[PDB]
DNA sequence: GCCTAGGTCCCGTCC
DNA sequence: GGACGGGGCCTAGGC
């Protein structure tokens, strides 16, 4: 019975209904190659015309479907869908997400693979350069932002939004950081800018935001520059 | 040049490399099910363990490296990358990209099943729901805003950002939209306000945001009216 | 659950 | 090319 793998080319209905049902029950990858036809209401609603596909269904429920093109799935399933094939002329893989309701339908036309895959991973992602380690870093060492540079807070809620990090410099101000982790555009100044009005109100003209970036569009450095912001070049660390 | 679809399992290198190189020369897509390593150095940097995975790569360069869990694959490369298998003690897809310069490495450890699939796809997703969609409704039917509401400009850049849908009331004052297809959140709250300002700054006094989407989240409400701002209620159109 | 914001965001678009 | 903002965004972290 079981190896990691299973597959079958070319497969009869009863063959696909077998393992298609065994991937679900055995909660494994199923994995199809097929000329299909989508039909998706939900949020927003689509529909896709008759092509060969990639069709992923995970055991956690997610449902993904790729054409030959770009990064992005052309349809899917969030995480925690369920799943279920249902015979009519053709079968059709059929997804239902509740909360909010959405319906994901793969029409197959014809199947070229079905496969099972029973896929063991107990590793999980280890990632640096994230805005979190760039906070990391200035908490630690706080004169990447200027000399006498008091961080205090962190992911700080603020009236109305969360601040990335809120401190004091040598002056005693209150100080805003907007931390990116790559070039700062225009809603980054405009999140920082509007952390900065908010704390005014509390404190005063004291206040300066910082907008601690690689770098800065046009565009933003414009807006920083018209409302009296202030920036650091800081790259984000790679452990 | 074949087959639809070609599949071995637990192939021999020079299956693996057969396959492979048909896949990248055929514009097909290729599939493998195999336990491995990733690393990532770009953007960002990561790194994760052996385990199973399904891996994809499209003609388009996209490469796709994903686990049994999310929607999301766990390590990737978008469109013009420049994918090769390398025969180090263990074979390497390895898909390089620049501007910016990331390398995407994959050993594979163990393969399971490798997969050629010429997939034929003619037809583009049709979707309705949008964003643009609401626009257009607010074009043909101004009225759904309010009464001698006149549409001029649809994603008309201002001084510094672009508006959503700029136009006049009955009174004589111009009108900003800011529109969201689903509840809209502070973000959608500065983006308007940040606009209502520049437009102020020709205009003066006279100049009012008008917030359309289904629905506001907490702070949304909060800040759209401390800032003085207005919502109508409005739902994408599904056609 | 709702809110808030990041992401190796991707992606289209228009300058 | 850079830049700006949508997305069925997804996903993580508070609350
Ligand atoms: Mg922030
Ligand atoms: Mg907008």
């Amino acid at each position: 019975s079981k190896d990691k793998v299973t597959v079958i080319t070319s497969p009869s209905t009863e063959e696909l209904v077998s393992l298609v049902n065994s991937a679900l029950l055995e909660e494994a990858m199923l994995t199809i190659f097929a000329r299909c036809k989508v039909h998706y209401d939900g949020r927003a609603k689509s529909e896709l015309g008759s092509g060969d596909r990639v069709i992923i269904v995970k055991p956690d429920g997610s449902f993904l479907i790729h054409q030959s093109k770009k990064r992005e799935p052309v349809n899917w399933q969030p995480p925690g869908s369920r799943v279920r094939l249902e015979l009519r002329e053709n079968p059709v893989l059929v997804s239902i997400r509740r909360k909010p309701r959405e319906t994901l339908e793969v029409e197959l036309e014809e199947v070229y693979m079905v496969s099972v895959f029973r896929a063991e991973d107990y590793e999980e992602l280890a990632l640096t350069g994230s805005e979190a380690e760039m906070a990391e870093l200035i908490f630690e060492n706080p004169e990447v932002i200027e000399p006498g540079f008091k961080p205090l807070f962190r992911e700080k809620a603020i009236g109305t939004g969360i601040v990335a990090v809120l401190g004091r410099d040598s002056d005693g101000n209150i100080v805003v950081l907007e931390l990116k982790r790559r070039r700062a555009e225009l809603h980054a100044v405009r999140q920082l800018k509007s952390y900065v009005e908010i704390l005014r109100e509390e404190y005063g003209d004291k206040v300066r935001g910082i907008l601690v970036a690689p770098s800065l569009t046009s565009g933003a450095k414009r807006l920083l520059e018209k409302e009296g912001l202030e920036f650091r070049k800081l790259e984000p660390p790679k452990r």
